[PDB]
């Protein structure tokens, strides 16, 4: 590795639990594993904890005040940053859209959004997020020349230095499975920084593991690029070289992201009833959907074991009942 | 050594690690005074709390009883009964929830989001009563039903506060003792004081383990006059248990529950508010705001032994922010 040069708070410590499945083995007829990155410390846990690890240590050396980021109203990765700036004593502002055109109340209100509040997130509407960076870079200013020095998260957390956490998740994965089968590893795939993170980790640590994605937005079309770009940047940034083969699903998100879906939910049903685990509706619900599906249509390279990566997103669960 | 007796209790892993116990510098800044935090709201388990360490000793129970269905009581918004019902499903047991409305409410969220809407994902069999007037008996009742259809059941009482439960807690102040072992100088803890199982394991351990440290249970349902002997009746339960004696005289603080159980108050919200703000922590309406709310007056006031330091035990609760919301 010697991926020790970038600066990182402690957000995590310990690394997160690598669990066996047995009633959901024994239901799909499957080795299934799990790697509990939804149990983090911070304020309802995820994956994007592990990203701002890097970024707010970065934004910390910049001398920020403030940290701004963008996402739904419902965002895992905004309410996971908007916990850190209070645990640090920085200000938040969040860019927020509502994806769906719900008018539900507890979409709009309850869930990830009303952690918000209790964050004191200072709170910017906008009708789209058509171009985040842009968009971003417009609220920095602003922001800014209101007296603060803000430092501006991407959508996901997803740049080549977030993705970062997910080459560390890598590590651990690869110490927590060397006594396992193996053969395969999914997770949600979106912004695509957990994705890339976890190819190019992987590649080096455990170069006989296929690493799915499954999209949660996009077509493989869209996906498989800003994933690739990714897996580069983070490669050069670490000089290794990233020769893997990006693998995407695409089939499991319909009709768009932040859409619950049947197979999803159903899949949400599934792992609390047989293993008292909590999946979501708009990200690991489809992605262990996606693994399922895998099982049935044997898409999976071969039958070996499956580790699942729980990326989190469960207080999203209480937006999104009763409907949207 | 005085505790090693525990090991003779069968138990479950379901936590793991010791859970984190961090220093909480924006709080102690504002407070003026140190103030740490023992993160039992971090757990594997469905979204975590006190209730999954009385878990791992109650459901090894069950299971050497041979038992195949967990049975207990709870408010709709009950954490206890979210973490029996995800730790049946994970075991594959059958369980069986007796539920109240404690607060009278009509509120959708109250009675259909947070804690109420997991219960379904756990294929949790619910069946609904007037009130818990008497819950040992109400338990019972429904478990001779469950019975007749060929089930073994074992029932957890409200909490799962029994002796055995609450051995959960006296294991968790032998992780508090060795974790605050040279790091710091503890004056006091906090916790809330709800069926007693976790206050009364807390104050076994520490009267054997830290026997300086003032431990005081904010109660979050009753008067001292009412909780101190159900606190009181469990001590000696569990120090029996471990063949020790326990000497030490519980301590309850009953000024910051009004109006009730599961009635959120403006002191409560308040606390709720500042650890959020300040530390990114989320405490929840009916428990650990209303403790969190004791801990910041009783250093205004003056009501702790001294002016050391402070551990909070956070026993979880937050899953029920999303019930209460926006209002009951």
């Amino acid at each position: 590795h010697h991926l020790t040069r970038f600066p990182r708070l402690e957000f995590i410590g310990a690394p997160t639990p690598l669990e066996y499945l047995p009633r959901l083995s024994d239901y799909l007829g499957r080795e299934i594993y799990i790697k509990r990155d939804d149990v983090t410390p911070i304020a309802m846990g995820g994956n994007k904890l592990r990203k701002l690890e890097f970024l707010v240590a970065d934004a910390l050396r910049e001398g920020a005040d403030t940290l701004i980021t963008a996402g739904a109203i419902q965002s895992n990765h905004v309410r996971q940053t908007a916990a850190v700036a209070a645990k640090l004593g920085l200000h938040c502002v969040a860019l927020l859209e509502n994806p769906i055109g719900t008018t539900a109340e507890n979409y709009l209100t309850n869930g990830n959004r009303l952690l918000l509040d209790l964050f004191n997130t200072q709170i910017e509407m906008c009708d789209a997020l058509t171009d985040p960076d842009a968009q971003l870079q417009t609220l920095a200013t602003r922001i800014e020349a209101q007296g603060f020095r803000p430092y501006v998260i991407p959508v996901g957390g997803s740049s080549a230095l977030g993705a970062m956490g997910y080459v560390e998740s890598a590590l651990e994965i690869a110490q927590q499975c060397e006594e396992v089968g193996l053969s395969s590893v999914v997770v949600a795939s979106g912004s695509a920084g957990t994705h890339a993170g976890l190819a190019v980790g992987l590649e080096h640590l455990m170069p006989d593991v296929e690493l799915i994605g499954v999209t949660v937005s996009r077509s493989v079309a869209e996906q498989k690029p800003k994933v690739i770009a990714l897996q580069q940047a983070i490669a050069g940034q670490l000089a290794l070289t990233a020769t893997a083969d990006i693998h995407l699903w695409d089939d499991y998100f319909a009709p768009g992201y932040g859409v619950p879906n049947d197979a999803g939910m159903e899949a949400v049903k599934l792992l609390a009833s047989l293993e008292g685990v909590l999946l979501d509706p708009v990200y690991t619900g489809k992605a262990m959907a996606g693994l399922i599906d895998g099982i049935s249509q044997k898409r999976f390279n071969d039958d070996g074991p499956i580790l699942f990566i729980h990326t989190g997103g469960a207080p999203a669960l209480f937006a999104y009942h009763p409907h949207v």
